[PDB]
Order: C-alpha cells, then structure tokens, then sequence
C-alpha cells in the first residue's frame, strides 16, 4: 500500500452524477442488453448488476500501452482492481490493426467484509505499431468495482512539482473556474506547488466574486501577474519566466482558462513525463467543449513540404466516442489504434520538464498561432520528443463551426507561419516552392469569395516577416491594433448584427449543391473567371444580391454575384461581401509581388531569424517587454 | 436410465459463470425481447423467466445431423430434455441451403416436483448435403430446463479407453492446464486410459508447482516421456508409438498443450468413432483461442493442381458466431449449413482407432507442418476417411495477426509440401508444373518484399528435399538449428525490440491505400519492376527510409525503397529489410534453378518417396531417434 | 347480445401459450419500448403493462376491409373491444398504397366491476383499390382486452349447415388431428353439420388409436367412404358426390388432412359467404407449415397468354410477416394493402355454396393438379367469382424446398394444364403458339440438367391429352402406376439412399457462381450446345463426376458433365443423371413431334374437351368410378 500510491499510472475512473449518456461512452461501454444502468457512486467506484456486462475499452479507463512501451522504461503494467460480488474480469489487448486479442481471465468472489483483489500484469512487448490494454467485467451475483487503476511495477522516478501556467486574458470566470478545478482532486493538489496566472486583460481574475474562495484553497502557491496584452506567447512565455526564476517546480504544466478538467488527466501525463526513458515535452489530448463526447484529434505534425500544421498521418479530426467505440469494426475506430507520433503538442495541456525548459529558453513572440509548434520542433531539434498520450484530455473550445482563418487571426497565422518555417525549414532549397504555390492557391480563393481584407492583411503579414526578426519583437504588443486599423477599410471586415439592418436581398437564396463533379467545377470556375472579369454594378453594394448562409458561401457561389452579405462562423453577426474588379487586382498584384519577394529571399531569411534565435528566446529580452 | 447414458452423443452445455456474452453466443442465443438475461445455474442446466424464448441453434447445442448420417449408421437422433414450468420445446431441422424448417413442438407442464421430459425423435433421412437439428424453449410460466441431450437409439458399439496424447515444449504451465482440464468432467475422466505426455523440451512440465496436483487426479494412467526436441512429428510419433505397445487402448485422441477445453467435445468425437459405418479418423474444430466466438475452419482439404492445403470447397476462414448466427439470413452462416469433407483434421483434436494407427504406422519425420496431412491422406489411401466434427471443439492459437511463412517455418513448409506431395500426387504427370509456377510466384513476392532469408532457407529446403528420404529423417533434428544458421546472415530475419533502436526514418510514413484497380496494379508493379533494376543507395541500409508497420508491408510499398523497418507480425520487434540488387538476382537464380531442378526430377522423387515410407512410418525405424 | 353472435364476422384472436415469437406477430405486435411481453390468458382476451403499446395490425386481427367492400353487402363494419384499465383504442385504415392513415381514438377507463365496451363504426367506402382497417391499444394504466372483433351493422343472411370435406391418403395421423381440431372451436362445432372423409389409402384412418376419442366429438355427423386411389380429384370429387346427396349442407368446405388450424378463419370464410352480394366460391390462404410466419400467396391467377397457374398481378410468394410486418414501409408489405383479384383458390380451404356446386357439377378427373383452377375458371364463367379472403388461413405443407415437378407429377402438370386449356381458352386462334413455345423453353432446359425421364413422362402427358377426354377418365386410377413403369428406364429417377452407395466423384465440387451478366449466360450456354453435341464417355455412367447439392444442380453446371449425381430436392436421396446423346435427341424428336402436333390439332381439343364437360363433372358418370 505504501508502494501502490507511488507506481499508479492512472486510475479508473467513471463519470460524475447525472453526467449525460454522449458522455459515458468516455468512461464505461455498458451492454444493451443488462437489465439496468450502471451506477457509479463515486467517481472512482461502480455498481453492476447481476448477470451484466460492461466494457472499460473506453477513452479514459483503456491503457494507451503502445505509448508507455514507446516513450517510458516500463517494460510492463499491472491492473489492480478491488471488487466484491461473484464475476470475471477479462483483459484484452489490440494490436494496431484493432483486431483484438483476449489476454488472461480471472473469476473472483468477494464479499464487502473480505473484498476481492484482482491482479495482472500485462507485459508491454506486443506493442511496436500501437495497441491498447483495456478489461470488462462480467457478472455472476451483483458487484461493486471499489477501485481500479494501471499500475508500473516500481516507484516513480524524481520528484513531482508542478508548476501549473494559466494565461488569462478578459476571462475571470473561466478563470477562476480552472483555479477552483485544480484543487478539487487532493491526488493533483499534492503535486501542484505553484500556479501562475499572467493576466493580460483589463476585466481582472482578481476582481471575480468567487475569486476569494478559489485562490484560498491553493494558499500562497498562486500569483497573479498583470502585464499588457501580449497574446499567447507572451502569456506562456510569463509562465515560464516565473516558473524558472521564482520557483523550483521539476515541471512547468501550461494550461488554458476556458477548460474543463478531468484531474486524473493531469496525473497520467506526471506518470509518464517521470517514466520516460529520456526528458521529453507530454501533452493531454483536446475533447471537444461544445460536443464532449468528442475528441478533436489523437495528434498534430507539421507537414514539410507545405510548412503547415495537418493532422498525424493516421488520423483525422473530429472522433465521436459515443458513436464509434474504441472498440468498434469501423475504420474511424481502427485509427485509435495505431500509435501516432506528434511533432507538437497545444498549449492546453503541455508538460516541459525543468531543464528541458532552461535548456530551450523562452517562445518566440509570435502573439498568437504557431509559437506551440515552434516550441515542439525546436526541442526536437534538442532531442526532445513530444508525446501526445492518449486519455489524458482536458475539454476545451474548438473550431466547432466557431471559428475561421479569414478573419484578423489570418495575419498571425501566415505571418508567424513563416516566421517558423525559416526557423525550422532543415531541408532542401527549391522546397519553398510549395509553400508560396500553397498560398497562391489560398489567396486566389479569398479573391473569389470577396474576402479582400483578408487578403490585405496577409500582404502585411508578408511585409512585416520580411523586415526580420528584430521588427517582430517590437510588434509584439502594436502588431493587433494595426490589422484592425487596415480591417475598417473593408464592408467585408465590417460586422453588422443582422442582414435584416440592410435592405432585402435582390434575389431569395436557391440550394445550389457542392459541385464534386469533374465536368461541373471545371464548369463553375469558368463562369467565376469569366465574371470576374466584367466591371460590378454598383447598385449591388447598396443593395445584397442575396443573404448567404456561412455553409452555402463557398467559391461556387460567390464568384457568380457582385455583392452579397454572408454570415459569420459563429453566427453572431453578417458581413457585406462586395465585389470590385480594381480593388481586386490590385490586392492580387500586391499578393504576387510579395510571394516572388518570399521565394527570392527566404535563403536570406533562414540565415537571419535562426541566428537571432537566442535573442527571441532569451529571458532577458523577454523581460523588456513582460515587466513595466 | 441404464441404457440412457449409454447411448448419449452429445449433451445441451451451458456457458459458466462469468463468461463474456460472446462466447455466450456458441451455447445459446436469446430473444432481446425477454425481460432478464437467462441464467446457467450448473453447466447441464438452465432458468428461463416467463414469457420469454431461448433458441439452443448454436455451434455447441445444435446436432450436426448431415455428419451422423453420412458417416455414422444412426438411423434417427433423440432429443431429450427435462423440464419444469410451464412452456414449449420446438424442433427445427435445415435443409444444406440454410433454410430453417420447423419439425414438431411439444407443450408441456413441470414441477420440481414431477418434472416433465419431453423426448422427440428426428429421423436423419433428409441430411444428404447438409443440415442441422436444433430446438428452442418458450415459455408460459418460468421453466427450468435441469438436463437436455441428443441420443442414438441404442448403445455404443465396441469399448471407450482413450489414449489422450498431449506433446509438451518448454510450456509447463499451460500443459499442466490441460492435464488438468481433462479429469475435470467425471464422464470424459471415466473414458480416459492412458496420458502421454513427450516432453521434448528443457523446462520440464513435472518442475512445474502445480503439477503434483495435477498429475494425483490422473493416478498412474500419466506417463512423462523425455526425448529430444523433434517437433510436432517426434512428439506425436513418440504418443502413438507409446500407445500402440504401453496400452490397450482402443482410441488414440492427439492434443495440443496449449488449448483450452470444453470436455464434452471429447465425449461427440468418441460418440462418433464408436457409431461409424466403417472405422475413421475422426477429429475436432479448433476455436480461436484469443477471439472465442470465432470458428477458425469448418473442415480443411488439400488442393491437388498446386498440392497445397486450403480451406475446404465451401467454407471460409474466421466465422464469428457472435456477429454471424448459426440462424441467420447471412452468405456466411448459409455456409455453415452444408456438409464439409475433409482430407484431413488437425492434430488439435484427432481421434484415431488402435487397428488403424496401427495399419498406417507412424507420422513423417517433418518436424513441424505437413505430418497432419499426410496422415489424413495416406488413411484416405487405406480406405480410412477423416471427418471433422462441428460442435466438437477445443480453443486454439489460431494465426489471429500472431503468425508467418515468411520466417524460419518457411522451410518447413515448403520442404514437407514436396515431401507430402511425393507421398499422395496420384495423378497427372504434366501437374507438378502447377505447383513449381505457384511457388515462382510467391518466390518473386518474396524477393519484392525484401524477405531474402525467406528464399534462401526456401531453396535449401528444396535441395533437402532432393536428397530423398533417406536424408530427411536424419535432420530430424539438425534441421532447426541449420536454418537458423542461414538466417543470421539477413538483416531481414534479425528481429531488433524496437525501431527507435535504429536511426530515425528519412520519410514519414505516409497512408498509401490498398491498389485493387487493374490499372493499378499495372502501374505500382511497373514502378516495382524498374525500381527494382536501380543499383541500391548504401545510405539507405544505414538509415531506413521508413518505419513500416506490419499491416502496410505489402508487395506495393515495398518495391519502391532501398531499405525499411517491417514490424514482426507478433508486434514484438521489427526487421531491418534492406534491399540489394546483387544479392536478390542471386537468390533469384537459386530459385529458378531449383524450380528447373523440380520439374525435371518429380517423377524420380515420387518413386523414391513412395518406395521409403514403410521405413519412414516404420516403429522400428523411430526408435533409433526417440529412445537415447 | 342476442343480435351481436349473429353478426360477429372475425374476433380478435391471441396466441397459444409459449407460441414462438415469429408466429406471435401473426396476432398482436408489440412496441420494443413496453417494460414487458403481452400476456395471453386466453386465446380470446389479452393483458398489456401500464405505459405500453401493442398494435394489432396484424395478418389475423386486421380488418381485410376492401374484401368486405367488394365481395359483400356490408356498408361499414363496427369494432367492438370489451377492456379494463385506462388507456386508449386507436382505429387507423390504409390506403392500398399502403399509407396509413389515423380514424378515430376513444379514451376509456374500465374496472373489472364495471368494464369499458368501446364500440367504433368503420364506413366501408374509402377501399376501392385495396385498404385494411385496424386498431392499437395504448395503455395509462395496465389494461386487459377481455374481448374484441369487427361486426355488421345486421344478422347474417340464410342458415349456416358446413359439410365439411376431407380427403385423406395413407396419412391416418395427421387426419385423425384435423378431425380433432375441427372440434376445438364451439362456435365452429356449432355450425358443423357434416364431415366427409374419403379414405382412398391402405393404411386406413379408421385403425388409428387416437381415431375413436376423435370421432365421439364428431357422433355421426361423420361419414368415412372406402374407395380406390383417384388422387385428388377422386377424393373431393367424392366429397361433392357425398354432400350433395346424402346431406342438406348449405355449404361445402374441402379441406386437406395434412393441416394445422385457426378456426376462426373457417367462420371467417362462412361470414363472407353469408354476406356475399352474389353467390361466390370463398377461399382461405394457406400459410407455411414449416416456416408458420410466412404466408404463401395473397392469391394466385391463371396467366392467359401461355395458360399456366401464377401469382396474381401484384402478389409475391412466400411474405414472413415476422421480417415484413403488415405496417411497415417496405415494398413487400405494400404489396399487401391492394385487393387481389384471384381466378381460383386452392382446395386447402375452399368454401363452394350448395346450389353453385349443383349447378357447376363435379371436378374433372385430373387425379392430382389443375382440378382445383378448372373450378375456379368454370364457376367464373357462370357469373360465380372466387374470392381468397386474407386472414383466413390455414397452415400448410408448402414447397418449402421438399417438392419439385421434375417428378412423376411433371406428367400431371402438363397433361391437365392442357386439359383445362381446352376447356378455358376463350381468346385468340394463333394463341396457342405462346403455350407451345412455353413448353419448347421447358423441355430444352429439362434435357440440358439431364432429367430425361421428365421429357419422356411429359411426352405421354401429351399423348394423353390427344387421346381426348373418353380417354383421360379411364386412366384416372390406371396413369400413376404408367408413368412409374415409365420413369423406372431412368437412371435419373431412380432414387438412392446416399451418394456414398456409388464410387466416389472424379472431382470434388468447385463453387461455380450463378451467371446473371448478359455476356456470361451466353458463353456458359454456348459451352452448354458444343459439349452436348460430342459423345459422351461412358466411364462417367459407372463413376460420377460430381457430388452436386439440388442447390447448386442448374442448367449452366450440368451442361458440361457426362455424368453426376444429383441430390433430390426433399434432401432424402440422389439420382443419377448420366448425359446421352442418342438418348437425348430421341426424346428432343419426340417432344417437338408432339409440339407440333398439339398446335395442328388444339382447335379440335378445344371442340371435343368443351362438348364433353357435362359428363366429364356429371354425378351420375362419376358414380361408375366412385363406387365399388
Ligand atoms: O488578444 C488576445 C487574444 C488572445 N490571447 C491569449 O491567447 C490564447 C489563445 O487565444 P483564444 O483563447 O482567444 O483562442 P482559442 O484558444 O480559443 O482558439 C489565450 O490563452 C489568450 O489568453 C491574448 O492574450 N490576447
Ligand atoms: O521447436 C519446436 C517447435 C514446436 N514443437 C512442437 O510442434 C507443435 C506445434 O508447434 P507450435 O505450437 O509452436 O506452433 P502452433 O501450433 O502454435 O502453430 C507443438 O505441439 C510443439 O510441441 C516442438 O516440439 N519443437
Ligand atoms: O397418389 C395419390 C396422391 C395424392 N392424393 C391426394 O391428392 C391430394 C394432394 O396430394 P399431396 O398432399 O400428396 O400433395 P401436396 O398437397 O402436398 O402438394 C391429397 O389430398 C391426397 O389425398 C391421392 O389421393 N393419391
Ligand atoms: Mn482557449
Ligand atoms: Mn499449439
Ligand atoms: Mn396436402
């Protein structure tokens, strides 16, 4: 007993009271065809009925084994549980192809007085290409699962104190949700020694109501630090200044504040970064928010070639636990299997150890987007990997329908995508080819669908790359104000809170369907090149040609009008799109003097922000910009 | 009640406690309409609620009726089942096409007090091409069914004392399991004369703990034979051999060490040799034994025109009885409804009488693979059919992603291939083009795959084979270690645990989707053929190009690299496939001369082969290689 | 209550006790929702839980209202359902498109003190094309339907006296249950006045042990008549003779002895009868005996044009109403919802008024086949219409795999097809090409699956025919023992226990797929001409070359063997068909010779056969057969 609390990997756990049934499938796969529901009376412990099934090869409760053998020195797993009643547990095995093999079976009886204990230890050899360890029960008399964890078979190496990093900005009640998250678990609080909380907003976490009794539950291992608005990177990049100054925290865990936390999550990922078989960066998965029994995607690469961030090669966004088991014949399920390997891990939940840290510096100041993969594919380049372990997630926010890359953030993505990209492009020379044709294509389909300003503060985004890296730094804080300034310009830019505030459209909105036919987009695009050649009628920017719906408004249908108000991703709001052939060639001009402009200097461009590398990423030039 | 238990074929068996629902499936299949699951009191009964239906058309309970009638003489079955409650028993029967004809039903009243039987006679006249006998139970009130079983009209002819033989190698623990298993139902205990036990391996099965336990239940009817390690062939050579002088046995029932039992098997398979028309091997299915609903083959046979053993005309590997009921509308179950013939059974479960074992003598020295056929087909030359049995199974280790004919087996399989098939090619003389055309194919496949090991134990196992018989028998043993020998040469055939133990790929993997397009296969074959012609890059066996798992390793991806790792098919380690033109186009010439060398000295072989097997089967002549 | 017995036309009627849950959904279907089964107390009253639904419409408890509407006076028809409890009474009717649509509901709360009558009157006007009528129950409380069945608005019209006809031959057992069942029912007892059974077999019905305690039930409303085998004809032939005369039966019902009842469905076909707009043959459906969800025919029709007996226009064999409810939205069960216009029923359960069987005189002396079309065809031609009410059924032996007419009754088949066809071919001359031509299909297709014996038989069948009709009514007992003298030549129907009783097959079966590509059926027929025309090799006359299953036995596999066995299509034995070409030619002459005779001289059958029907269906010509 002594020696169980300090090898447990991760526990089972089972879903909160009332939890929706979506949800469930996290945790514990019930058969249809028991005479009752299971019931959990804590989060920890489960109720089955007699003569029922239920099958923990779930998101949370299976054991990710092809990734400890990878990554850990664990050379096996031991599951404990504890139970009482008459039943069997069965333990399965996958290999990466799915395909699932039964391991070993043990009948127990248990009373409440004289509890039944259930070991087996699963050896981790089969898992080269991936796999997954998972048991069911099966009832003969009622059971009770007291408790159930995975298990190494020796103590964990090191210490463990976690510098927790919340960057907030203009969130305090999410905020102070997360602090009040973190305490919840005792198991978690005991390995948390210090949190920060840079606060970047002028609404302050500090201010909130329920603030008082949320921070006093952590005592003084809680700072909070106001700075100006510096974004994401200027956000984590004071996380981990603190953290390697003013603590002595083993790890830095970065988070984020507007997250919903399964604790035990937080546990698994101190389990592994402490087994790894060399210091390495560990992250948690996202599941989805707005759609929880969702996981949003089981791992990230930067695709070379284009230099842009993709899913892993096996894997694909979006994954509906509740409708495709972890366990299930289809070929979504068949994926989980396989053991994908990442290039970065989000910030949501990422582990860096102490002097991996140090060793690496700061990020680099990027506001927001792609300072996360940077950080992954710098400390690659150290020899520290990145594992993203699977069930060990946090729900947080994701682009369900909310967001998009049109707006202001398409600065920041181009601009700092290629500020990356000559920080990182170890490969050969004729290869930025690919990524300007990349944007040519990407900027060709902006025109089309009228999104001008898009355009317009991409061309800035390449202007200001190209003006190096000691221009970046200086924009750290300038840089947002000054794309808004540009986006005033554009109707396209401009939201208004209903098309009800302009007049009736000109025409109603027919269903025009998704042309995937070859003869068909050979077709619709002729009729968008040829069209767009003709001067625009004037009378269509004063009054809507239609009222586009955002799914409805894609090339196909934009290229054809001269003026159209179309409705933003989150639904809040429309814009008025309107088309100019002057205003438009002229950006596409601009757009293609700057891409030639890339390829011509982006040797040069290598040169210059590698070398400068020391000082984007130092403590003390990060420090004439974090403190007053 | 005297003659009753004397003429019992197979009873209905109930699942234990515990097990998972799938396997539930092989035993009985419930209306998902009833209001609580059923339960199995005791193996032999079952409760039923009220109101409710249970249909006993299932691999374990349903009378494979085709079977008896063919090779049994039993003009008629007898179903007896013995009930209390109030309800109604059905009686089905099949036509070969699936099609589910409803025979008689009886309604019937029990108490515990004066439980009710319900007796039904089925003639066996319409089963020529297939078909099966079941019933279901549905009930009034709750109804227990206490005992149920299928019957001859009269006793058993001859006597039941079974020479069980079970060849261990260096897997104590799970031998001491089946020892265990067999004196587990009293009714299977009571038949069982002798237990040959050859121990060929270095961890001996009497050193194992549980052993002492074990072996007290058998008495003096287990007998452990030390020998060396001379395979499959050599260990069930070593049974029979015991069996023919040691006892008087009147059967001799072959298994394997590591299977997992249902006792009444044993009991059909000896139902069935003592009802035969004409004296027969009779074997039994062997189940997946790591996904337990799953029916590995119904029957096997061995295909003359490429002399290779394959499924039988009318049946397909891998039938999950969970997913694809006995009952159901299903292409895969329809199949199941048919009458399979064999060539032969595996040494699984494989009865055969003392005066036939005796008259065909012993097995082929082979090792491993082939000696199983070849007995199937040299009893069929004597007028001595096979039959393997349904509903008569042990668990198995099947091929579930687990196995290969790409490692050192890869001799043993082709070598004992051409031996067997000197052995029984009762045929055209033009034929054995067919079977050297089928081994060029997969010789080029081979080679495609960077499998060079695989080609080079390949061609000595045809020279192995030239030498004749006379040589075959005295590398019983020095053949293993020979081939292992060879195989160190290969980077290909050298396992290494993990491919992070090697330098980190060039290229990512990327998903590249199963070409099943005639155009195609045109294509990616062509790219094989004229990559393949290209002096290999060095580098390239210094860093492999990619980490290729197990499941993406095909001819198509492999021909167009110099050099990649290829996880094992265990998912254990991974091999270093290296590709070089030199060495292939040598291995390649090897092959083409052996193949030439076939085809030209076939009808020399058969001649000499033949003329040896009385040596070769001889007692005598295998004692000078199993007694030191 | 005095008027409601008298004007009762179908009851609500519940399964047996432990019925099976696919014949259940002939009754009462119940939502997969309800917390329990439905119980059944009696077959007339039903308990449904608290918070449940059960839908009756169903095969046996709907209204067949567009029937009603057609055949009978009946304006409107009244549900009427005795229930307790709260709950509710939904009526819906449908369209014949099968779209259902909502009448009326009645809320109603009963106590077993003082129980809910809900009474509902359905107006017959809306069915033209087709339609049902039916009602659900949904409870609020547990509720029991103690009664409930569709009424006329007024008393039955004329007396209901049933002869009821049974012909039985050397099937004692089963007879004996129908005389049995007959007097389940009270209110079938009740209208019963007379039971003929002529006994045309040696194993007599009279000598059965269970016969006596049968008979008392009946006293002497039962007659048993001994005469010689005169097959089906002869048998109900002699049910008429006996009714007519010797009993004052307003009705007469034939029946068959090898039926299981419902004996609603004999007083559902009386009330038709009796609320008839005109004097009609009323009929019931027959349902599978050996798969008892599953109806046959929703009626069947005689096809001018090539005069042979098929399914009605809009009409499918073989409906399982437990895969296809009558209220789902798939095309087989819309199928259901049109009113079938039928020419004849089967004599399964075919109800003909006393002075229309008078008036139509006797069947034709066909022995077995096509007398039961020819009645129907005759009586249509006198303005007396055949009705096969749906609901109405008894369960028979269908062709559910077990029969064939490549047998002895391929005789019977043709020979009385054409006898009617004389008879009833009151259309164009140059017509009867399209028979004829029919017939050529048939007979080329027989000769290519070997079946040479057919060919032969059918040749007689058409002599016969020639013969005229003097000539077929002295053959009526002599023709059976001909054509077995006849098919004894033929080593193709000549039946063997097994297919092990002859030499093993030269080649083991190969699946050979059913060819239904345009470009395949024209190859596998060519190959089928080119090797019909080479000699066959007689070495396949003394060894099979195949073991083919009855399945598998089509025209493009027999086509290229010499010689193979064939497994009878009850499953039972094989045959030996053996391919010959001198043999095959002869009879190919044979067949076209009386082809071409039947075209020249069908004007003149026509002529002769329609001048002879007066004595052919005469008592008084009949009695000179009848009686000893
Ligand atoms: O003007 C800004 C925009 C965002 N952020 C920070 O950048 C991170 C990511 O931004 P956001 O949450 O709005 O985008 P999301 O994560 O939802 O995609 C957050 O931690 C914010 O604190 C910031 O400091 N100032
Ligand atoms: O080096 C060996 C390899 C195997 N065998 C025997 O050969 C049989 C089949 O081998 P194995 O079980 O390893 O293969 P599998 O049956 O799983 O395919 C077993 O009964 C072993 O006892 C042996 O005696 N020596
Ligand atoms: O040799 C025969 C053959 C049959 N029948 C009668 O013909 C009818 C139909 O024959 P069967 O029942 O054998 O054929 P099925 O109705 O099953 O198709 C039955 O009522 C039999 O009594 C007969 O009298 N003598
Ligand atoms: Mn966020
Ligand atoms: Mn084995
Ligand atoms: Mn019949």
């Amino acid at each position: 007993m002594s020696e169980l609390a300090a090898s447990l990997l991760s526990r089972v756990i089972l879903p909160r009271p009332g939890e929706p049934l979506d949800v469930r499938k996290l945790y514990l796969e019930e058969s249809t065809t028991n005479a009752r529901r299971a019931h959990a009376p804590t989060r920890t412990s489960l109720q089955i009925g007699a003569e029922s099934e239920v099958s923990f090869a779930t998101y949370f409760n299976a054991f990710p084994a092809s990734y400890w053998r990878r990554w850990t020195t664990c050379k096996s797993v031991v599951l404990r549980v504890q139970v009482t009643g008459a039943g069997r547990v069965d333990v399965y095995r996958t290999k990466a192809t799915g395909a699932r093999i039964f391991v070993e079976g043990h009948d127990f009886t248990g009373t409440e007085d004289q509890p039944a204990a259930v070991e087996t230890e699963v050896v981790l050899q089969p898992f080269e290409d991936g796999g997954w360890v998972w048991f069911d029960i099966t009832t003969d008399t009622a059971v009770t699962l007291h408790s159930g964890g995975w298990y190494a078979t020796s103590p964990a190496p090191g210490t463990a104190n976690i510098a927790v990093g919340i960057p907030t900005f203009n969130r305090p009640a999410d905020c102070v949700n997360a602090l009040r998250e973190l305490t919840a678990d005792p198991l978690v609080d005991q390995v948390i020694g210090a949190v920060i909380v840079p606060d970047q907003g002028e609404r302050k976490v500090r201010d909130h109501p329920d603030f008082p009794a949320a921070a006093a539950r952590l005592g003084s291992r809680l700072s909070i630090h106001d700075q100006p608005n510096l974004g994401g990177s200027g956000g984590y990049s004071r996380v981990m200044y603190e953290a390697l100054k003013n603590t002595d925290c083993q790890q830095i865990l970065f988070m984020d504040d507007d997250i919903r936390l399964e604790p035990d999550s937080i546990l698994r990922v101190l389990a592994m970064h402490r087994f790894a078989k060399a210091p390495m960066l560990v992250g948690g998965q996202m599941l989805n928010l707005q759609e929880p029994s969702h996981l949003h995607i089981m791992g990230e690469v930067v695709d070379r070639s284009i230099f842009m961030w993709t899913a892993a090669p096996h894997a694909e966004y979006d994954h509906d636990f509740a409708e495709y088991p972890l366990n299930d014949n289809n070929s979504r399920s068949k994926l989980l299997h396989r053991r994908i390997d990442v290039d970065y891990n989000g910030w949501w939940t990422c582990m860096i150890p102490r002097q991996v840290a140090e060793e690496l510096g700061q990020p680099l100041p990027l506001f927001i987007k792609w300072d996360d993969a940077d950080y992954g594919l710098r400390a690659a380049e150290h020899g520290y990997p990145t594992v993203t372990l699977p069930g060990a997630a946090i729900w947080h926010m994701a682009w369900s329908d909310k967001d998009d890359a049109i707006d202001w953030q398409a600065y920041f993505h181009l601009r700092n995508r290629l500020v990356v990209a000559a920080m990182h492009w170890d490969g050969p020379k004729a290869q930025v080819i690919g990524l300007v044709r990349s944007h040519l294509k990407a900027t060709l389909k902006h025109l089309a669908c009228l999104e001008y300003s898009t355009v317009a503060i991409q061309n800035k985004a390449i202007d200001d790359f190209l003006a190096g890296p000691e221009h970046i730094f200086s924009i750290l804080e300038s840089a947002l104000p000054q794309v808004h300034r540009i986006r005033k310009s554009y109707p396209d830019a401009v939201v208004l809170p209903a098309a009800s505030e302009l007049p009736p459209p000109l025409h109603k909105n027919k269903a025009m369907k998704p042309p995937v036919n070859p003869l068909v987009i050979g077709y619709r695009l002729a009729r968008g090149i040829m069209h767009n050649l003709t001067a625009a009628n004037p009378q269509h920017h004063r009054r809507p040609e239609f009222n586009v719906p955002t799914q409805d408004a894609r090339w196909f249908l934009l290229c054809t009008v001269d003026g159209a108000t179309v409705t933003t991703a989150d639904g809040c709001g429309v814009v008025y799109r309107q088309r100019d052939r002057a205003k438009m060639f002229a950006l596409l001009w601009q757009s293609l003097r700057r891409q030639r402009q890339l390829l011509k200097r982006f040797e040069e461009m290598r040169r210059i922000y590698r070398d400068a590398l020391p000082t984007l990423s130092s403590k003390q030039k990060w420090e004439t910009a974090l403190l007053p």
